[PDB]
């Protein structure tokens, strides 16, 4: 009669931090205040654990990704990624800079659907390069393979050859069933959107290509209110540019996706308030910002803490089914930039320039009214 | 005189699509403007893409390969077209301009990616950030995942398929197309980004690492490297920002089609491809419009343009090259637009007329 669960019909998930480099931890700690706030009001609690990821992993134990973060992030049930990345380990060997730990905590949790929504808001419309008409409404979501594909194939390497010549080489490669499952993913996307689905490939040139178009094709029939096309990956970036308002799902491999992502994210204009997911079969999501760890503004609570938080939204959506909690972040960011407030990223003449715990604080305010 | 005429023998690959149209004016414009130099051709028609498919059933005959190589530059139309796209992998029209790009072994892909004065409107960019765009992509053509082997489609013990392609560089197939770009941003405004995913990809860790053992060969130019996706957004962020960009076949096929979009003009844009000993292929960067095909609709300029790079590039011919810029630029600044690039306040014609309108400007000099 209290409800589902043992704590007096609340909800309680353990909640994996994995703060990072530069302004990811101070994007986090806000995130995490956000979410504990909008939970509480929809009886949901949370056990948080921070672990080190990325540079201060390196620092402190040696790898960029320590066997007990990826236990705490496997035992946990969604993880919340801040930023990786710094010059200081700019000149390790490769196993042993912090964008390594990023890949192999990917790998380690299976997260092979990424979704990466780019949207133009109202507020910030100005902020595209493109013209304001070309920029207005865009409204799409990147369903990107994430845990396979180039990123990942066998064999790779540099090798010297008998004429004491290197050779540098990546294997693009993709079974029949990692298509099939991304695919799923974006035809389910696209069917709670608008109907249409992009699916992006090199098809007129690679037999990996050829494969991900046929398999793609063969699902269609399974999923007949979506409208299913097929665009090679060169036209498609020339599609966001002239009319990015035709999108509405996109699906593409790891490759494709990384660079169609953020060639989308620009687009929109501003970086610092673009979310992302990446989904498992069952397991926990992990739920991250798309921009970097920005390390020249580290420790000056200069960062854009929204996209973070739009990240946290997602977690609660996507990753623990709590839609009613997420809706409550996603209210108070409106919110928010309806009422002026601008971090210096996204500042326009005539609004209020704010800092990254003042932008918390009123995200926090609007949660609470 | 007769005796002291410069000849040249030119392969033309018409193609598929609008392909023939531009081609042929392209060929009349270059007649011209090489007249004028005292410059004859002879023009050989030879089939590829859907044309040569079907006339002999593959996408480029021997026949074609042999007059193309046995010719001191080639230009190209168009290929593909919804015709062929059903066909088994080893016979679309696409093969074919794979299949012609590694027998001429032109390995150095020229992009020029401008916003014209006249044009600036016609970018989904806002005025301020498209206007001034002048780069140049420097792609490598005739290596990497393109080419890479092994690669197919196989079933495994399971009954699964699995589909593969491998993206592999030898160190000397970077350093020449490296040495192509450095020689290319020392002849424009002397700043190079080489482009890769080395934070990703040990073929990119080999490609960045040979551009950066280049840069000392090359020490007036300023070299910067930048990763595929960062690049991505910053052709849309401020592309003003590059002058000459080098990466390898995969990222430079997207790259260059995103700047070639951000200046607003398709219909306007040239392409050259080279190699160290043998004629270039040169070719607009436009697909093949099939739906306007015969329509006489299409834009011919990017093809005229591509015939210029040809003579100055290709064989050398500075002055007949110059002629012809000079002559689209007439034509430009007389009001002429094909649809592609109509505004109003200007004259819309087709591409017969655009391409008469050249003409008379050439020999009106
Ligand atoms: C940092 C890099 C490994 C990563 C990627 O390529 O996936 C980044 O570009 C991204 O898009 O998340
Ligand atoms: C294969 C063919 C369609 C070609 C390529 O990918 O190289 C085209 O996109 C181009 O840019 O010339
Ligand atoms: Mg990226
Ligand atoms: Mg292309």
């Amino acid at each position: 009669q209290m409800g589902r669960g043992s704590e007096f019909g609340k909800k309680r998930y353990t909640i994996t931090l994995l703060p990072g480099d530069g302004i990811g931890p101070e994007v986090v700690s806000i995130a995490k205040n956000v979410l504990q706030q909008a939970g509480s009001l929809e009886g949901v609690e949370f056990n948080f654990r921070e672990m080190p990821i990325g540079g201060a992993a390196l620092d402190l134990v040696g790898v960029p990704l320590p066997e007990e973060t990826i236990s705490a992030a496997k035992e946990s049930d969604a993880v919340l990624l801040g930023a990786i990345g710094g010059y200081k380990w700019d000149n390790n060997e490769k196993h042993l800079r912090p964008e390594k730990g990023l890949l192999q905590i990917r790998a380690a949790l299976k997260v092979f659907a990424n979704l990466r929504p780019a949207t133009v808001l109202p507020q910030l419309v100005d902020a595209s390069t493109l013209k304001r008409e070309v920029a207005e409404g865009v409204d799409l979501m990147v369903v990107r393979e994430l845990t396979g594909g180039i990123y990942f194939g066998e064999p790779r390497g540099i090798k010297t050859n008998e004429n004491g010549e290197e050779v540098g080489f990546n294997t693009e490669v993709y079974a029949a069933h990692e298509i099939d499952r991304i695919a799923r993913v974006a035809f389910e996307t696209a069917r709670k959107r608008r109907g249409k689905l992009c699916s992006v490939d090199k098809a007129n040139v690679l037999e990996a290509s050829i494969l991900w178009r046929k398999r793609v094709t063969a699902l269609a029939s399974e999923y007949p209110d979506v409208e299913l096309s097929h665009m090679y990956v060169d036209n498609a970036a020339m599609q966001l540019v002239r009319d990015p308002k035709q999108f509405d799902t996109i699906v593409t491999n790891n490759i494709f996706g990384d660079i169609l992502s953020d060639e989308a994210s620009m687009i929109t204009g501003s970086i610092g308030m673009l979310p992302s997911a990446s989904l498992s079969d069952s397991g926990p999501g992990l739920f991250e910002p798309i921009h970097g760890s920005a390390p020249d503004i580290a420790g000056q609570d200069k960062a854009n803490p929204l996209a973070t938080i739009l990240s946290a939204a997602m977690l609660l959506k996507y990753g623990l089914g709590e839609e009613k909690a997420a809706k409550r972040i996603e209210d108070a960011v409106l919110v928010a930039l309806n009422n002026g407030f601008r971090t210096g990223d996204i500042y326009s003449a005539g609004t209020k320039l704010v800092g990254c715990k003042e932008m918390g604080e009123e995200v926090l305010k609007s949660v609470d009214s």
